[PDB]
């Protein structure tokens, strides 16, 4: 029997026996919402996830006694555990990075400085402020060589989607891994995990979406079975990188290391698919009703879940961070996004494809849209954060609020 | 406001006055019992929850509730209209020859439609050709070509591409092993319980996910794919790697010249087949297992049957979670055949981890479990795999399609005895 199944007919005949004055009938009330709550808040998946994992700790049971039978029981055990369960310029620069752990760093003086390569200069200035290349054993030399090929298999070509916007999310998770709420609750591997899944979560991003790629049957819909197909193309280019010459920025860990931080990595950059944003929202969500809070307001995060929940939602948010940054910042990156969708447009059309909502010039509503994705998206997802971090993250909250404001007086 | 929470918090209220509301030595007998099963209820309720179904209940919640507010806005104006598209699509989430073999082989054939259908045979008289053989002959016996305008110089251009893309070299996952789940399939479609339940187009999918649910197989697990860093690994992210890959190249083989076998559909006909193929090949990785398992007991226990009493099975979800455990079942089916055939079955499976074997000692690696060709328990195995994988899956298969695979049922038992008996 399964287990939902089972937790339902006890209820049902607990219900049936209540009913064998006005507190009597308050309380079957409240127990027939929550009777019929409990039914239609439930989907095919999570009544599933109840029972698997009740029928994966009735068999781990099973073999940890075969085990203990003999050296054949053991690997008997062994086979069937592994199979069927789971698991000058450069003066310029160096004024523009002394805003390295400020929100609002401002990474397009940083390009401008860096010979157009923000991501290189900002990842080397992250790496040096939080002492990982010593940490980690990275020699100078790997890193650079890797940051370099890195930046340069994100395409210029893409008005947003480049190096400049993986630079400025992997800038925003420095700052977010240095919120005081969250001191001393990340491990180094951990921190090295966020910043490297931040700078590789876009790379070799084609300047089109998911839909598009599934819609023109593209190779990659075609390797990756049309899911999170861009976000699994961003870690396979990002983790094969690594075997370039001399770019090995994880050589120096160990075993155990390399599969933690690739497990972390890969768990993140899929996060930041955009339809996963209402499974992270509510996981955050989760979070924040649950959350034990240290009397000097520092958070208290256990186990590996909790972590990497919020891990997954700290790079989510950064990717997330532009309608929270300074206005001036703000209104480059929605231009930016605004070319993009409509070079993503002319794609549609030389395909002969369906013109997308916001992929053309005469129906986009530019403004309606940065309220909207504010409204809907952006401001429910940095209020569940800031609830959190608490009162850590104000200032963003308040940025928000301000540019929301000022986009929403400026729709015509 | 989390919905589970919610409910939590209300069932805790409702029990807290319950305790309050509470000859009369049958009255406290029901009061005391019911609130030992209450109490129970609750905290079963709380236990039996995992992060991802609470979550699960949360987003889906969340997903409802924006919905709502996107159709709302999309009356609005225009451009409320655009942005509620927006965000709705980016952040919500939807000629024959005359030869002794053919004869021979035309004689095999005629046990198509049945379970004792020896497919080794089928590979002897069709010049080592079994899945070619069997999905022409399905194809033909269900009418699919014609249904779906499919060539048969298109078909055996695919098929004959796809059976060479199953590796000769690997002892199991070759086309040997994908014609054997193939017509597996087709006999679990025909089951009477299930008559008139799947449209055509969900056999065509089921029919075609089996025969390429294993192409391109390298004849070692995923876990030596992930240990070793292999190419494959390093693109599908250590997840359902040889699955994602037997889709890949499935679906890229249809790309051939006149080898497109679903040309002649409507592109919601391919979109909705290319679903329904991508979850059941998925839904192949054994690590999956317990989640399929899962899913086919819950569907037995609110089981709905007709005056006939066929299945009764209203909507897609329910369809589906059918036929990835149909397609799951088939791949399991091995212990499920008559002794000639299984014994020789777990030799080939047996022959391919020992491959693996040396392919870990050549590469200085720990030697799996079962990998050694001087130290695997063969018997022993094929017990535990029954008892704790076939056995479990095939009497719940039996009890959604009861009385039909009985005989499949009593067959397994057989052969579990048998090897148990042969355990040195
Ligand atoms: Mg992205
Ligand atoms: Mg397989
Ligand atoms: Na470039
Ligand atoms: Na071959
Ligand atoms: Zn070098
Ligand atoms: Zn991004
Ligand atoms: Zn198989």
């Amino acid at each position: 029997v399964t287990p939902f199944a089972q937790v339902l007919a006890s209820l049902r005949s607990v219900r049936n026996n209540f009913t064998i004055q006005k507190l009597a009938m308050e309380t079957l009330e409240e127990l027939d919402w929550a009777l019929d709550q409990l039914e239609t808040i439930q989907t095919y998946r999570s009544v599933s996830e109840m029972a698997s994992n009740k029928f994966k700790r009735m068999l781990n049971r099973e073999l940890t006694h075969l085990s203990e039978m003999s050296r054949c029981g053991n690997q008997v055990s062994e086979y069937i555990s592994n199979t069927f369960l789971d698991k000058e310029n450069e003066d310029h620069l160096a004024k523009e990075l002394e805003d390295l752990n400020k929100w609002g760093l401002n990474i397009f003086n940083v390009a401008g400085y860096s010979h157009n390569r923000p991501l290189t200069a900002i990842m080397y200035a992250i790496f040096q402020e939080r002492d990982l290349l010593k940490t980690f054993r990275i020699s100078s030399d790997t890193f650079i060589t890797y940051m370099m090929t890195l930046e340069d298999h994100y395409h210029s070509d893409v008005a947003y989607h480049n190096s400049l916007h993986a630079a400025d999310v992997a800038q925003s998770t420095h700052v977010l891994l240095s919120t005081p709420a969250l001191d001393a609750v990340f491990t180094d591997l951990e921190i090295l995990a966020a910043i490297f899944a931040a700078a590789i979560h876009d790379v070799d991003h084609p300047g089109v979406s998911n839909q598009f790629l599934i819609n023109t049957n593209s190779e990659l819909a075609l390797m990756y079975n049309d899911e999170s197909v861009l976000e699994n193309h961003h870690l396979a280019v990002g983790f094969k990188l690594l075997q370039e010459e001399h770019a090995d920025i994880f050589m120096n860990l160990t075993k155990k290391q390399r599969q933690t931080l690739r497990k972390m990595v890969i768990d993140m950059v899929l996060a930041t698919d955009m339809s996963k944003h209402m499974s992270l929202l509510a996981d955050l969500k989760t979070m924040v009703e649950t959350k034990k809070v240290t009397s000097s307001g520092v958070l208290l995060l256990d186990n590996y879940t909790d972590r990497i929940q919020v891990l997954r939602n700290m790079v989510h948010a950064a990717d997330l961070s532009n309608p929270t940054k300074s206005l001036e910042l703000y209104r480059q990156w929605t231009d930016r996004i605004m070319e993009e969708f409509f070079q993503q447009g002319d794609k549609e059309r030389e395909r002969g494809m369906e013109i997308s909502p916001m992929a053309d010039k005469h129906t986009a509503c530019v403004e309606k849209s940065q309220v909207g994705f504010i409204d809907y998206i952006v401001h429910p997802l940095w209020e569940t954060w800031a609830d959190l971090v608490q009162p850590d993250a104000q200032d963003i909250l308040d940025t928000l609020e301000d540019n929301r404001n000022w986009y929403q007086a400026m729709i015509p």
